[PDB]
């Protein structure tokens, strides 16, 4: 049903939504992912997260695919 969680998420993007028509870098969101949640899930678990993808030049990540990462 409905988890506590997601709802944290959406609050995230509208934080790290600087002005790029809703859009965060692995930066932006690895620096929320610290924020938001915090440990009670394992400081490897945030990690994770942070690892399964790689930057490379352009990397940019929406709401979807950021809640994705996580509705996964």
């Amino acid at each position: 049903a409905d988890m506590i969680g997601v709802k944290e998420l959406r609050d995230a993007f509208r934080e790290f939504d600087t002005n790029g028509d809703g859009e965060i870098s692995t930066s932006e969101l690895r620096e929320a992912m610290r924020k938001l949640l915090g440990h009670q899930v394992g400081h490897r678990d945030i990690e994770e997260i942070i690892r399964d993808v790689d930057l490379n030049g352009d990397g940019r990540v929406d709401f979807e695919e950021f809640v994705r990462m996580m509705s996964r």
